[PDB]
Protein backbone atom coordinates (compact mmCIF):
# COMPACT_ATOMS: atom_id res chain seq x y z
CA UNK A 1 0.00 0.00 0.00
CA UNK A 2 0.78 4.04 -0.69
CA UNK A 3 3.29 5.60 2.17
CA UNK A 4 1.28 8.08 4.52
CA UNK A 5 3.27 11.42 4.96
CA UNK A 6 1.49 14.36 6.10
CA UNK A 7 -1.51 12.95 7.18
CA UNK A 8 0.00 10.98 9.76
CA UNK A 9 -0.55 7.36 11.71
CA UNK A 10 -3.54 7.73 13.74
CA UNK A 11 -6.99 8.42 12.33
CA UNK A 12 -9.60 9.52 14.37
CA UNK A 13 -13.42 7.63 14.05
CA UNK A 14 -15.28 9.07 17.23
CA UNK A 15 -14.84 10.59 20.45
CA UNK A 16 -13.87 7.09 21.87
CA UNK A 17 -12.56 4.99 18.51
CA UNK A 18 -9.70 5.45 16.47
CA UNK A 19 -7.63 4.11 13.97
CA UNK A 20 -3.74 3.36 14.22
CA UNK A 21 -1.68 2.34 11.10
CA UNK A 22 1.62 0.75 11.59
CA UNK A 23 3.47 0.84 8.10
CA UNK A 24 6.85 0.35 7.40
CA UNK A 25 9.27 3.16 6.73
CA UNK A 26 9.69 3.53 3.12
CA UNK A 27 12.07 0.39 3.10
CA UNK A 28 13.70 -0.86 0.11
CA UNK A 29 14.93 -4.93 0.72
CA UNK A 30 18.54 -6.01 -0.99
CA UNK A 31 18.09 -9.49 -0.71
CA UNK A 32 15.84 -12.56 -0.99
CA UNK A 33 13.78 -13.52 2.20
CA UNK A 34 14.11 -10.66 4.05
CA UNK A 35 12.62 -10.16 6.93
CA UNK A 36 12.03 -6.59 8.78
CA UNK A 37 10.76 -5.17 11.79
CA UNK A 38 9.41 -1.91 13.36
CA UNK A 39 7.72 -0.69 16.21
CA UNK A 40 4.76 1.79 17.48
CA UNK A 41 4.21 3.29 20.62
CA UNK A 42 0.75 3.31 21.55
CA UNK A 43 -0.44 6.86 21.63
CA UNK A 44 -3.00 6.64 24.21
CA UNK A 45 -1.39 5.63 28.01
CA UNK A 46 -5.00 4.33 28.97
CA UNK A 47 -6.20 0.89 28.51
CA UNK A 48 -7.40 0.22 24.93
CA UNK A 49 -8.79 -2.41 23.06
CA UNK A 50 -7.53 -3.74 19.83
CA UNK A 51 -11.02 -4.96 17.78
CA UNK A 52 -10.46 -5.05 14.11
CA UNK A 53 -7.04 -5.57 11.88
CA UNK A 54 -6.59 -4.03 8.19
CA UNK A 55 -3.80 -5.25 6.22
CA UNK A 56 -2.32 -2.68 4.20
CA UNK A 57 -0.33 -5.32 2.00
CA UNK A 58 1.25 -4.15 -1.63
CA UNK A 59 -0.09 -8.12 -2.83
CA UNK A 60 3.13 -8.25 -5.33
CA UNK A 61 5.46 -8.16 -2.81
CA UNK A 62 4.47 -9.64 0.96
CA UNK A 63 4.72 -12.96 2.35
CA UNK A 64 3.57 -12.88 5.38
CA UNK A 65 2.60 -10.05 8.05
CA UNK A 66 2.88 -10.67 12.02
CA UNK A 67 1.45 -8.34 14.82
CA UNK A 68 2.67 -8.22 18.36
CA UNK A 69 2.23 -6.71 22.05
CA UNK A 70 5.15 -6.25 23.75
CA UNK A 71 6.70 -3.26 26.51
CA UNK A 72 10.31 -3.79 25.12
CA UNK A 73 10.70 -4.28 21.16
CA UNK A 74 14.28 -5.40 20.29
CA UNK A 75 15.35 -1.82 18.97
CA UNK A 76 15.36 1.68 18.81
CA UNK A 77 15.99 1.62 15.22
CA UNK A 78 13.15 3.07 12.52
CA UNK A 79 13.47 -0.22 11.74
CA UNK A 80 15.35 -3.38 11.85
CA UNK A 81 16.38 -7.06 10.51
CA UNK A 82 14.08 -9.38 12.96
CA UNK A 83 16.64 -12.13 12.65
CA UNK A 84 17.95 -9.90 15.63
CA UNK A 85 14.34 -10.43 17.29
CA UNK A 86 11.09 -9.53 17.80
CA UNK A 87 10.90 -8.06 21.61
CA UNK A 88 13.04 -8.47 23.96
CA UNK A 89 10.19 -9.01 26.71
CA UNK A 90 7.71 -11.62 25.59
CA UNK A 91 5.85 -10.87 22.13
CA UNK A 92 2.26 -11.29 22.14
CA UNK A 93 0.81 -11.99 18.55
CA UNK A 94 -2.15 -10.64 17.77
CA UNK A 95 -2.56 -10.45 14.10
CA UNK A 96 -1.36 -12.82 11.29
CA UNK A 97 -1.66 -12.06 7.47
CA UNK A 98 -0.70 -14.79 4.60
CA UNK A 99 -0.97 -14.26 1.13
CA UNK A 100 -2.97 -18.23 -0.06
CA UNK A 101 -5.29 -17.95 3.13
CA UNK A 102 -6.75 -14.48 3.79
CA UNK A 103 -7.40 -13.96 7.36
CA UNK A 104 -10.72 -14.51 9.44
CA UNK A 105 -12.09 -11.19 11.46
CA UNK A 106 -12.39 -11.39 15.06
CA UNK A 107 -16.02 -12.14 16.42
CA UNK A 108 -18.18 -8.41 17.44
CA UNK A 109 -17.56 -8.16 21.13
CA UNK A 110 -13.93 -9.47 21.16
CA UNK A 111 -11.11 -7.35 21.95
CA UNK A 112 -7.47 -7.86 22.57
CA UNK A 113 -7.04 -5.67 25.93
CA UNK A 114 -3.66 -3.22 25.14
CA UNK A 115 -2.07 -0.35 26.96
CA UNK A 116 -2.57 0.92 30.68
CA UNK A 117 -0.94 -0.63 33.64
CA UNK A 118 -0.63 -3.77 32.50
CA UNK A 119 -1.54 -4.21 28.47
CA UNK A 120 0.98 -3.83 25.99
CA UNK A 121 2.60 -0.63 25.64
CA UNK A 122 3.97 -1.13 22.15
CA UNK A 123 3.13 -2.94 18.92
CA UNK A 124 5.95 -4.68 16.50
CA UNK A 125 5.26 -5.12 13.15
CA UNK A 126 6.91 -8.25 11.14
CA UNK A 127 7.16 -7.79 7.67
CA UNK A 128 8.53 -11.06 5.79
CA UNK A 129 9.03 -10.49 1.69
CA UNK A 130 9.03 -12.98 -0.29
CA UNK A 131 10.48 -12.22 -3.84
CA UNK A 132 12.33 -8.68 -4.34
CA UNK A 133 11.69 -8.60 -7.84
CA UNK A 134 9.08 -5.73 -7.84
CA UNK A 135 11.85 -3.60 -6.34
CA UNK A 136 13.90 -3.15 -9.48
CA UNK A 137 12.80 0.07 -9.27
CA UNK A 138 14.55 1.10 -5.71
CA UNK A 139 11.00 1.76 -5.06
CA UNK A 140 9.87 2.09 -0.92
CA UNK A 141 7.29 0.19 0.96
CA UNK A 142 5.36 1.07 3.55
CA UNK A 143 3.40 -2.07 3.70
CA UNK A 144 1.63 -2.92 7.06
CA UNK A 145 -1.42 -3.34 9.44
CA UNK A 146 -4.12 -0.76 10.24
CA UNK A 147 -5.33 -1.14 13.42
CA UNK A 148 -8.94 -0.52 14.72
CA UNK A 149 -8.71 0.42 18.47
CA UNK A 150 -11.39 1.83 21.49
CA UNK A 151 -12.06 2.97 24.77
CA UNK A 152 -15.39 0.99 24.98
CA UNK A 153 -14.58 -2.10 27.27
CA UNK A 154 -15.40 -5.27 25.23
CA UNK A 155 -17.50 -7.63 26.91
CA UNK A 156 -15.34 -10.98 25.58
CA UNK A 157 -11.30 -10.23 25.81
CA UNK A 158 -9.01 -12.03 23.19
CA UNK A 159 -6.17 -13.79 24.67
CA UNK A 160 -3.43 -16.86 23.48
CA UNK A 161 -2.59 -19.74 24.66
CA UNK A 162 0.59 -20.73 23.39
CA UNK A 163 2.44 -24.51 23.27
CA UNK A 164 5.96 -24.67 22.36
CA UNK A 165 8.68 -27.32 22.95
CA UNK A 166 11.76 -26.60 24.16
CA UNK A 167 13.54 -29.90 24.45
CA UNK A 168 13.41 -31.54 20.91
CA UNK A 169 16.10 -33.09 19.63
CA UNK A 170 15.38 -34.48 16.12
CA UNK A 171 18.73 -36.56 15.03
CA UNK A 172 19.86 -36.42 11.50
CA UNK A 173 18.22 -38.89 9.12
CA UNK A 174 15.67 -39.95 11.30
CA UNK A 175 12.37 -41.01 9.71
CA UNK A 176 10.18 -39.37 12.61
CA UNK A 177 10.96 -37.44 15.86
CA UNK A 178 7.50 -36.47 17.88
CA UNK A 179 7.47 -33.28 19.69
CA UNK A 180 4.55 -34.10 22.55
CA UNK A 181 3.44 -30.54 24.23
CA UNK A 182 1.06 -31.26 27.26
CA UNK A 183 -0.68 -29.16 30.03
CA UNK A 184 -3.39 -29.12 32.75
CA UNK A 185 -5.73 -26.14 32.42
CA UNK A 186 -6.19 -24.04 35.81
CA UNK A 187 -8.26 -21.04 34.18
CA UNK A 188 -11.66 -19.68 33.98
CA UNK A 189 -13.14 -21.25 30.83
CA UNK A 190 -11.67 -20.14 27.60
CA UNK A 191 -13.18 -20.24 24.17
CA UNK A 192 -10.72 -21.13 21.38
CA UNK A 193 -11.83 -19.64 17.82
CA UNK A 194 -8.42 -19.61 15.84
CA UNK A 195 -5.02 -21.85 15.61
CA UNK A 196 -2.01 -20.61 13.94
CA UNK A 197 0.76 -23.78 13.75
CA UNK A 198 4.86 -22.60 13.12
CA UNK A 199 7.71 -25.36 12.50
CA UNK A 200 10.69 -24.32 10.63
CA UNK A 201 11.70 -26.49 7.21
CA UNK A 202 11.21 -30.24 9.23
CA UNK A 203 7.81 -29.81 10.37
CA UNK A 204 5.41 -32.41 8.68
CA UNK A 205 1.92 -31.93 10.81
CA UNK A 206 0.86 -30.01 13.91
CA UNK A 207 -2.02 -30.71 16.00
CA UNK A 208 -3.69 -29.11 19.08
CA UNK A 209 -6.36 -31.33 21.18
CA UNK A 210 -8.51 -30.63 24.20
CA UNK A 211 -8.58 -33.99 26.57
CA UNK A 212 -11.68 -34.45 28.96
CA UNK A 213 -12.39 -37.65 30.60
CA UNK A 214 -9.94 -39.37 28.35
CA UNK A 215 -11.18 -38.16 25.33
CA UNK A 216 -9.81 -36.00 22.31
CA UNK A 217 -11.18 -33.30 21.42
CA UNK A 218 -9.36 -31.49 18.25
CA UNK A 219 -8.78 -27.56 17.86
CA UNK A 220 -6.48 -27.73 14.80
CA UNK A 221 -4.34 -29.32 12.84
CA UNK A 222 -2.22 -28.20 9.62
CA UNK A 223 0.52 -28.31 7.62
CA UNK A 224 3.46 -26.46 8.84
CA UNK A 225 4.72 -26.11 5.56
CA UNK A 226 1.67 -24.05 3.86
CA UNK A 227 1.30 -20.31 5.21
CA UNK A 228 1.24 -19.96 8.07
CA UNK A 229 -2.31 -17.65 9.19
CA UNK A 230 -4.48 -17.96 12.23
CA UNK A 231 -7.09 -20.34 11.01
CA UNK A 232 -10.83 -20.37 12.05
CA UNK A 233 -11.29 -23.61 14.52
CA UNK A 234 -14.62 -25.39 12.96
CA UNK A 235 -16.40 -26.02 15.76
CA UNK A 236 -16.13 -23.68 19.07
CA UNK A 237 -14.42 -25.16 22.15
CA UNK A 238 -14.35 -24.41 25.71
CA UNK A 239 -11.32 -24.85 27.65
CA UNK A 240 -12.51 -25.70 31.57
CA UNK A 241 -10.71 -26.29 34.84
CA UNK A 242 -9.42 -29.96 34.97
CA UNK A 243 -9.05 -30.26 30.75
CA UNK A 244 -5.41 -31.06 28.89
CA UNK A 245 -3.97 -29.33 26.32
CA UNK A 246 -2.15 -31.62 23.74
CA UNK A 247 -0.30 -30.93 21.02
CA UNK A 248 2.10 -33.01 18.81
CA UNK A 249 5.00 -31.65 15.92
CA UNK A 250 5.58 -34.45 13.69
CA UNK A 251 9.40 -33.74 12.57
CA UNK A 252 11.51 -35.47 9.87
CA UNK A 253 15.39 -35.74 9.80
CA UNK A 254 15.98 -36.48 6.06
CA UNK A 255 17.55 -33.91 4.23
CA UNK A 256 19.61 -32.84 7.40
CA UNK A 257 23.38 -33.97 7.95
CA UNK A 258 23.65 -32.96 11.71
CA UNK A 259 21.19 -33.04 14.60
CA UNK A 260 18.33 -30.18 14.90
CA UNK A 261 17.19 -28.58 17.93
CA UNK A 262 14.85 -25.83 19.30
CA UNK A 263 16.19 -22.11 18.43
CA UNK A 264 16.11 -19.22 16.41
CA UNK A 265 17.86 -19.48 12.89
CA UNK A 266 16.12 -21.54 10.03
CA UNK A 267 19.33 -24.56 10.57
CA UNK A 268 17.00 -24.92 13.95
CA UNK A 269 13.87 -25.79 14.47
CA UNK A 270 10.35 -24.87 16.31
CA UNK A 271 7.18 -26.23 17.18
CA UNK A 272 4.83 -23.61 17.99
CA UNK A 273 0.89 -23.54 18.43
CA UNK A 274 -0.60 -20.48 18.63
CA UNK A 275 -4.10 -20.89 20.15
CA UNK A 276 -6.19 -18.09 20.37
CA UNK A 277 -9.20 -17.59 22.69
CA UNK A 278 -11.68 -15.28 24.26
CA UNK A 279 -12.77 -14.98 27.98
CA UNK A 280 -15.80 -13.18 29.77
CA UNK A 281 -13.96 -9.89 30.31
CA UNK A 282 -14.42 -10.63 34.50
CA UNK A 283 -12.66 -13.44 34.13
CA UNK A 284 -10.51 -12.93 31.35
CA UNK A 285 -6.60 -13.41 31.15
CA UNK A 286 -4.17 -12.35 27.93
CA UNK A 287 -1.64 -14.82 27.93
CA UNK A 288 -0.99 -18.96 28.59
CA UNK A 289 1.67 -20.58 27.83
CA UNK A 290 2.69 -24.48 27.70
CA UNK A 291 6.32 -25.60 27.57
CA UNK A 292 6.07 -28.77 29.38
CA UNK A 293 4.61 -32.44 28.31
CA UNK A 294 3.31 -33.40 31.86
CA UNK A 295 1.01 -36.19 31.15
CA UNK A 296 3.39 -37.91 28.78
CA UNK A 297 1.73 -41.27 28.28
CA UNK A 298 -1.41 -39.81 27.72
CA UNK A 299 -0.54 -39.39 23.92
CA UNK A 300 -0.48 -43.78 23.70
CA UNK A 301 -4.23 -42.72 23.18
CA UNK A 302 -3.45 -39.68 20.61
CA UNK A 303 -6.01 -39.92 17.43
CA UNK A 304 -4.15 -41.22 14.02
CA UNK A 305 -4.88 -38.30 12.33
CA UNK A 306 -2.17 -36.57 14.37
CA UNK A 307 0.39 -38.97 12.79
CA UNK A 308 -1.06 -38.80 9.21
CA UNK A 309 0.13 -35.51 6.82
CA UNK A 310 -2.75 -33.83 5.12
CA UNK A 311 -3.91 -34.83 1.91
CU1 LIG B 1 6.27 -15.53 5.24
CU1 LIG C 1 10.48 -20.14 14.12
NI1 LIG D 1 -18.91 -22.93 25.07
Amino acid sequence: NECLGTIGPVTPLDASDFALDIRMPGVTPKESDTYFCMSMRLPVDEEAFVIDFKPRASMDTVHHMLLFGCNMPSSTGSYWFCDEGTCTDKANILYAWARNAPPTRLPKGVGFRVGGETGSKYFVLQVHYGDISAFRDNHKDCSGVSVHLTRVPQPLIAGMYLMMSVDTVIPPGEKVVNADISCQYKMYPMHVFAYRVHTHHLGKVVSGYRVRNGQWTLIGRQNPQLPQAFYPVEHPVDVTFGDILAARCVFTGEGRTEATHIGGTSSDEMCNLYIMYYMEAKYALSFMTCTKNVAPDMFRTIPAEANIPIP
